């Protein structure tokens, strides 16, 4: 139990990567504040983790809401005593051409993937500074490589990376570690949300012929990064499916 | 006159790089639609350009306004007959630490630098597709390199770059050229807007000891890129002050 | 527990630093280790240590810049240990100094060892890795990701290693050969003792004196994490920086 | 004539991009030292340029030869009075898989593309420092993007870029400008040299259905960069064929 007595706040914890990460960190002895919009799914996970001997704090949160963000962080510190690890995992992937796009796709991705992550980072920062803690940014291969029909999604993830590198420069000397996780195709609910029907089906066929990364693989990457000695910042882990060029 | 009979729409044309670019493209024989919020400054530039023999269409526009963007593009095509060149130059640079930041800095930069650019791009695209035209994105060294106290600004510019590369992959085969200009320190009004006083002062001192790039230098980069033969897409020009490591 | 039981790892640059720690780490996971470098005395000492701890060891005197020596070293490893599952291309040298009026033997040495030697080893190992659906680990650097003054040619070799390795990944990944690239920042090893430009050697020492450096063991743990990941996952890049260092 | 009284040394001047660049610079009034191994082709070009009113210095040079490099630079400064522009254009592209590769492909590419370029840069530097001149590195899309069957070639070109950025940091404050040109597919003799037959054929098919960049397009990129005002360093120009995703 490398994380005994530590407090982790995980956004997007109701499914996929965030759910696996919350489990992984709790398994290492961390108290976990689990945040997302689907409260019933969070409660179900919270019950499971509590029944497994973990300390859980359930947070109904929209990361795009600046006020909600500030309250969520304050609630976590109040209920669990501090903040050692923030996992900015909440995100959505809305694929489709730039041409004649539904721009609500764009505003949603920017609010959640970029602004939400930045809001959470900022609110957590005073607490992470005191605990010499770690912020883990859930980026993507989409923050390293551009492919067609993912322009704005890729814009958000490249943006996350630049924000995070800059953040590292700003806070690293005070012992706040900045970790960026960059998964390739991972088998989650993420793709079910694509609003462009033609691209949703194109993407599904594209990834149908590979062994996908599992949510647990990515949780393991986070676990490796956060349990590394404090003098080491695993700033980037770029993990790809072996089957995928 | 390499651009005779062509129409260019330049956002952020009321000062700085956009003003110089509008002059440069007009000098090459292009009809210019000049867009920004300060109508008085646009009118003054429009008068000067018209007095020099250019065809000018003045557009009062906030690029963050989706509806205003659509109307501005439609107004341009109606008044000037089409669209061959879009210069997405409207932008703001609000520097300061992430820690305890004024988050209105962030929303402004994202709305203008990222969302505004993407809105203009999308609205212009049908017209650029017909004319096999060129979209010029005004990025920055901040889209290539991260320094302290520019996290969200750099996020927007790295985002612009990823969006633009992806756009290139999507439209290049149909003859729409995607050009990204990346200036280093350029002597404009840009820095006057920084809301974090300590950072504004720090930045001023940092750039006080170099010969800065001039707005005209960047206009020249744009002119070189857009007058290149159609089979060549000058996708990136990274121009730095020689005095600046 | 032993995630690499029955696997064979060949580690170049095993006589000190990161390669030594990596050979220990892999052996601790149950892998048989072929340890390769030029200082045979140091290899023998490590080999004795590992053998005494219950490991299977094959000692290889090798200059990675030697194309023929490379081929023989791979052949010797597969003959002695039965196959090849993991290659760690760790052999390397860092010769810092300005471009201006540089001692160009600095350059040829770095290119021969860091770039060409790594490529030769990769190529010779590949038929064996293809059969075993194995993993090649490239020891790159922060120098393959960021450029600073007085490390022009070294950074050229490391950026070169990264492009070579990404391209390799595209070529072999579908046949189940995983390409892993490890990118340490400042790590406390013998590496810097070799700098021939005296002024730069001193400048570098002062710059890194103010930080808690990465340990060779930290980097070995990165390698361990990457190679013990399930086969369907290729941890293509791990970029590990000293927390103290902007 | 923006380069009147300037001296340019161009490596790889016997064909392709180097030939076009030597013509373009001479057209701007620069004296040109033209260097390559095929003396006969250099003399024919030298005759052409001299007949057009240019000052020409013919140099038989293998850039992989460190002593030949030193003599070539000394010969140039002796014959033409100094050195204002170096174009490191000599290069070879030997494509093929890593698996079972002919490793003489590798040593040739490293000797010419990387070491030869570095040798030339180093020998020229004292002279460039005096003249506050410009070094132009002929990199490639292969220094920016990795594709299959170009591993070692891409290694040399990514290497050239890192070397050159580092060089910029080291010499830029003393007024030596470092320019990196990155062409995509350009119609030259380059591809005729590929030793791996299957890959040579695969590459030819790949580039058969695009309008390729012309050697003259690349020469124009060099010309734009070197005639920019001294306070501006056009550090990167990334030029892609518009037809090529
Ligand atoms: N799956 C993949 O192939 C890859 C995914 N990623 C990244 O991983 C992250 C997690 O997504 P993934 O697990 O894949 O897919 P999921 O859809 O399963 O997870 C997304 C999670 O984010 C939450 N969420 C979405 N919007 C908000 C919001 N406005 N406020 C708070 N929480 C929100 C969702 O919970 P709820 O709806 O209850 O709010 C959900 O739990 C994303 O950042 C994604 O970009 C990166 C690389 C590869
Ligand atoms: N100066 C520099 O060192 C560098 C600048 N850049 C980029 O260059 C671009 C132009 O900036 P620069 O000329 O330097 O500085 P300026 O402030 O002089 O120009 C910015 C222009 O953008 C306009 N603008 C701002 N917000 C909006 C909006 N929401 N809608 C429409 N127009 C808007 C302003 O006009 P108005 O107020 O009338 O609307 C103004 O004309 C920006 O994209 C910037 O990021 C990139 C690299 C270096
Ligand atoms: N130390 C650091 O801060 C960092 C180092 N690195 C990389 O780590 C790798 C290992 O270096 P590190 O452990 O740091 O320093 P060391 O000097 O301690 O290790 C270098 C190892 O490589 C071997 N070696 C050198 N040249 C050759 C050659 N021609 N043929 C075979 N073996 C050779 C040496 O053994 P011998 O002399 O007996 O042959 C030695 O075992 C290098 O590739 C380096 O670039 C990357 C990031 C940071
Ligand atoms: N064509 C393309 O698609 C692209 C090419 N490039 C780069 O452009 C540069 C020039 O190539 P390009 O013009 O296309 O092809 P060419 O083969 O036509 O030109 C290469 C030139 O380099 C010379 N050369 C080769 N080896 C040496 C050497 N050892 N010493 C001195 N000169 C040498 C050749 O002349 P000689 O045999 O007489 O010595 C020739 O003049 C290269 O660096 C290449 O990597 C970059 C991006 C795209
Ligand atoms: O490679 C993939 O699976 C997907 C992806 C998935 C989630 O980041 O992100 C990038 C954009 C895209 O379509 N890629
Ligand atoms: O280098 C500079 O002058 C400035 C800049 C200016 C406008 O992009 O962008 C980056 C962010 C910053 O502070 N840099
Ligand atoms: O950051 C550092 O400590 C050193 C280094 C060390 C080993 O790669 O590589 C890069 C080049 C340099 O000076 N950096
Ligand atoms: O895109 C291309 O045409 C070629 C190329 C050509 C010359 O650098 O460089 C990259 C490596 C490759 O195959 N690409």
């Amino acid at each position: 139990s490398a994380l005994q007595g530590k407090v982790a706040l995980i956004t997007g914890a109701s499914s996929g990567i965030g759910e696996a990460t919350a489990r992984a960190l709790a398994a290492e002895g961390a108290a976990v504040a689990i945040a997302a919009r689907r409260v019933e799914k969070l409660r179900a996970l919270g019950d499971e983790l509590t029944a497994a001997g973990a300390k859980v704090h359930v947070l109904e949160l929209d990361v795009a809401d600046r006020q909600g963000v500030d309250a969520a962080v304050a609630s976590t510190v109040e209920a669990l005593g501090g903040l050692d690890i923030l996992v900015n995992n909440a995100g959505i992937m809305l694929l489709g051409p730039v041409e004649d796009a539904d721009t609500t796709d764009w505003t949603r991705m920017i609010d959640t993937n970029l602004l939400g992550l930045m809001y959470m980072t900022r609110a957590a920062l005073p607490h992470l500074l005191r605990s010499k803690g770690t912020v883990v940014q859930m980026s993507s291969i989409a923050g390293r490589v551009n492919v067609r029909n993912a322009a704005v999604y890729q814009a958000t993830k490249f943006g996350v990376n630049a924000f995070s590198e800059t953040l590292r420069q700003e806070v690293t000397e005070r012992g706040v570690r900045v970790v960026v996780i960059e998964p390739g195709t991972t088998d989650t609910e993420l793709r079910g949300h694509i609003t462009h029907t033609a691209t949703k089906e194109m993407y599904e066929q594209r990834i149908s012929q590979i062994r996908k990364l599992q949510a647990q693989d990515i949780a393991e990457a986070v676990r490796y990064a956060v349990t590394a000695p404090h003098h080491a910042t695993v700033h980037e882990i770029f993990i790809r499916p072996t089957d995928q060029v």
